[PDB]
């Protein structure tokens, strides 16, 4: 049944007036109501784009390739290549013979499997434009190959002619490796090695230097070209990271027009024929060391040996071999294959210690969520205390201090257990690993108009098995049944086949590489047609691309921003409404976890409070940033005490803050005036129109995530399906479900598809805000308005038509703004009134809502 909307008469007239002034019309109600009318309305030429190549040039002595600028005012300013080379060599020779701690480290370096192949690798790279380096995870490709290359130029008095850029799929990899390589050279990051991820960098010195970076960073720098680089090392190509795949397309055209460049493709033990053929049948340098066999097991076995009994495609736990016992069979059938059996892992750990062979256990799990769950299951049991066990988590989102703990040795008599994601599959190798427990799962992000746990591939299961066979004969415990193993895919589908292409689409256009479809048709494995059509559709709707699929001034800005394009447009809209800072903060916050420390899953009494009365996880977040920033004014310890008092993750806040500042930077440079991006005090209780607008702009950004509240935790999603409010939400009630929301309409940040469907990052919006920014299709029969063919509003046909008219006027202003962003200082009066009407519609009062008194 429809939702009643109580507009005031004065508001009803105001809408009608501004529409009249904007020179728009109210489409009349339909003569026959059974045939409704579309209130949502629509509304250039430039050039055409042919095939182009990204330019290349080798290292120059008067050029810093990492800052992309000249060296005029330095101590190596007008120096000659030879002095630079000779100085850097003598520096190093000296360091080598004096530093006895460094010598020891270099001795460790020289035992790694890859050391053997040093000469073979350097010669190959010397000869051929492209080389593939192939070998097992742990031989030392990532850490050593870039050093081999650098040191080769240094020792041979060519140090000035060597700048190596190394790409990595993941942020934590570019940083960790940069720090590890720096340490192996007795340095801090910032000398010979550096890193550059989104929102964080420690640039290395301009000469004889290695930069580790994520592909996105490298891509976003490429519109200048690949300036002053001699080697491009594309690492971990076998992960089929979509941006790596894309970059490989760019680099193929590069090597073809500039054969003096050196590309180095580095890969785990897979069939690299794909990549070989792609790069003109390039050499393949094989690398290996000693492997020991690993006795692998499956969900059957695990139950057979532990004598486990659980608590009271098709399901593959119902299928078991005859050679297994009756209880094993009956026990395995009790387990649900959508979960990972945490009790069985505990049992397997106990089986391990009865083998009496010391060594670490490596446990593969999908996501932090399960690593935390498994952590608490264990620690809340005497046996797994500090005395017997050291249980360390491993994933992207933990302090780098605790990353390095996984490599540290442990007091003897203590089993080290690493609870890890797939980072520890091929990216990093943990030492003294004899045992592996494998969930056989993956946390991929399938979005089709959103995360999800799926089955890993045979290849994944094979490479997880191999982690336990680098020190002695190992064991691997797969938690999937044997019947499930057979129905597994041989390979994970590459991200290129199942990821949105909007960001790649803009990149192609920013770099003037040609048509989106034409370019992506040259990929080693081109993406599906529909994904290309979706990407093109989505960027035309945003006005990122024009009708000819050419890049607009809006699209250009969205391409320069390291954020999802929709959020990029939301940020420009914020600039227009002079709430830029708040929106940049919301945007920045999307790229990091929640700042809140959720010990218990249910949300605490202090965190709730930051919500105020806005029923908004987003407002909560803005409110902590304001309080954290105030608490910051008393220095480090005040910040520290504020954070662990209020139960917050201080690093998250600093990362988000620094992200924001850079997002603002790119806006400033794009022409937007400083005044629209100042920080603005606000309250989360009283009337605040700035925050009202921020909610409206939030509703635009997170669309199409919209939902309707039934009762308790139950909600409805955009296609009529139902789902739950996530426990982490401020809007989530206790075991007693009394919430009494002044509106049932929320927008949200994430769909978490576990066993159930959960909505995360929920923010209450008014029916008016829904109509304005959080809907596309609006249909009126005169009385009832139908929103995105599932939500039904009983509202004035005239009002709906006007709000829908505003939406379109706003979009139109965005276009004009992005041609000359500075004009927001001096908008014409009608546009000013149009902004003010949006300001007015954003108020809770505008929909007859009052937040200040308890409902
Ligand atoms: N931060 C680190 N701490 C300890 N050992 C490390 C670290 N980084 C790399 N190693 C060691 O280096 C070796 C693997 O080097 P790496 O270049 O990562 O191999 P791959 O060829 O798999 O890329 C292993 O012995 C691993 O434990
Ligand atoms: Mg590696």
């Amino acid at each position: 049944e429809p939702y009643k909307v109580n507009l005031s008469q004065d508001l009803e007239h105001q809408l009608q007036n501004i529409i009249q002034e904007l020179n728009l019309e109210i489409l009349p109600p339909p003569e026959d109501p059974s045939v409704p009318v579309a209130l949502n309305i629509g509304k250039p030429s430039q050039r055409q784009n042919q095939v182009g190549v990204v330019p290349w040039s080798p290292p120059q002595s008067n050029w810093n390739p990492w800052t992309s600028s000249n060296i005029d005012e330095g101590p190596l300013a007008f120096a000659t290549p030879e002095q630079i080379s000779m100085d850097l060599k003598n520096e190093l020779m000296y360091q080598l013979e004096q530093d006895h701690d460094l010598q020891a480290i270099l001795q460790e370096r020289e035992l790694l499997p890859v050391k053997k192949f040093e000469s073979e690798i350097l010669e190959a790279i010397s000869q051929n434009s492209v080389v593939i380096i192939r070998g097992a995870t742990g031989c030392g490709k990532t850490t050593q190959v870039p050093q081999f290359i650098l040191d080769d130029f240094i020792q041979n008095d060519r140090a000035a002619e060597c700048n190596i850029v190394v790409t990595q799929p993941r942020r934590i990899s570019a940083v960790s490796v940069a720090e590890r390589v720096a340490f192996e050279r007795g340095e801090e990051p910032g000398k010979s090695c550096g890193y550059s991820v989104r929102f964080e960098s420690i640039l290395p010195r301009p000469h004889a230097s290695i930069m580790f970076c994520t592909v996105g960073v490298l891509l976003r720098k490429l519109e200048a070209g690949i300036r002053g680089i001699s080697h491009v090392i594309v690492d971990e190509i076998h992960e089929r990271d979509i941006n790596t795949d894309f970059l490989l397309v760019v680099l193929r055209d590069v090597v073809q027009a500039y054969p003096e460049v050196r590309i180095v493709l580095m890969s785990a033990t897979i069939d690299t024929s794909m990549f070989c053929e792609y790069f003109f049948n390039c050499p393949i340098i094989e690398v290996y060391g000693r492997t020991y066999p690993v006795q692998e097991y499956f969900l059957e076995d695990c139950i057979q040996m532990t004598h486990f009994v659980p608590p009271p495609d098709a399901n593959c736990n119902l299928i078991c071999g005859d050679e297994y016992g009756p209880e094993t069979r009956l026990s395995m059938s009790q387990l649900n294959e959508k979960e990972t059996p945490f009790e069985l892992i505990e049992a397997l750990l106990k089986y391990i210690e009865t083998l009496n062979v010391p060594g670490a256990v490596l446990v593969f799990l999908p996501g932090w969520n399960l690593i935390y769950t498994m952590q608490k299951h264990l620690e809340m049991n005497p046996h797994f205390g500090s005395h017997r066990y050291q249980i360390l988590p491993l994933h992207s989102q933990i302090p780098r201090e605790e990353q390095r703990k996984v490599f540290d040795p442990v007091p003897v008599g203590v089993t080290k257990v690493i609870l890890s994601t797939n980072i520890a599959e091929t990216s990093i190798t943990i030492n003294d690993v004899v045992y592996v427990i494998d969930s056989c799962k993956q946390k991929v992000k399938l979005f089709t108009a959103n995360y999800a746990t799926v089955w890993a591939s045979k290849t994944n299961l094979e490479q997880r098995k191999g982690r336990a066979g680098r020190v002695r004969p190992g064991f691997c415990f797969h938690l999937c049944s044997r019947a499930r193993f057979e129905r597994l895919e041989t390979h994970m589908t590459p991200e290129m086949f199942r990821t949105p292409l909007h960001e790649i689409a803009l990149s192609i256009k920013l770099l003037r590489l040609g048509g989106i479809g034409q370019f992506l048709a040259k990929a080693i494995e081109p993406p599906p047609l529909d994904a290309v059509i979706e990407a093109e559709h989505t960027l035309r709707e945003l006005d990122a691309l024009d009708a000819n699929d050419e890049l607009t001034p809006l699209g250009r800005i969205l391409a320069k921003l390291p954020i999802e394009p929709r959020f990029g447009k939301m940020m420009i809209m914020g600039c227009i409404f002079y709430v830029g800072d708040a929106i940049c903060t919301i945007a920045a916050a999307t790229c990091f976890p929640e700042p809140f420390i959720n010990e218990g899953k249910r949300l605490g009494y202090i965190h709730r409070n930051f919500a105020g009365n806005r029923f908004s996880d987003h407002v909560a977040l803005l409110s902590v940033f304001q309080a954290w920033d105030d608490a910051r004014m008393g220095g480090e310890e005040a910040e520290i005490r504020f954070c662990e008092h209020k139960r917050l993750n201080m690093a998250t806040l600093r990362m988000t803050w620094e992200a924001k500042v850079q997002l603002k930077e790119i806006l400033i440079n794009s022409g937007f005036p400083e005044d629209c991006l100042l920080t603005q005090v606000f309250t989360n209780t009283g009337p605040d129109n700035n925050l009202d607008v921020v909610i409206s702009l939030l509703a635009f950004g997170v669309y199409p995530n919209v939902c309707y509240h039934k009762e308790k935790r139950k909600i409805l999603t955009t296609e009529g399906r139902n789902a739950l409010i996530h426990k982490s939400s401020v809007n989530c009630p206790f075991s007693s479900q009394d919430m009494k929301y002044p509106s049932p309409f929320f927008v949200f940040g994430e769909k978490i598809r576990t066993r159930a469907i959960s909505a995360k990052g929920m923010t209450l919006v008014t029916p008016l805000q829904l109509l304005l920014f959080a809907s596309k299709k609006v249909q009126s029969d005169g009385q009832i308005v139908l929103v995105d063919d599932w939500i039904k509003l009983q509202i004035s046909h005239e009002a709906a038509a006007c709000i829908t008219g505003l939406r379109a006027a706003m979009e139109a202003l965005v276009v004009e703004v992005t041609k000359q962003p500075a004009i927001i200082s001096q908008l014409d009066p009608v546009n000013e009134r149009m902004l003010n009407m949006i300001r007015q519609i954003s108020r809770p009062s505008a929909a007859g809502i009052n937040l200040m008194i308890d409902y």
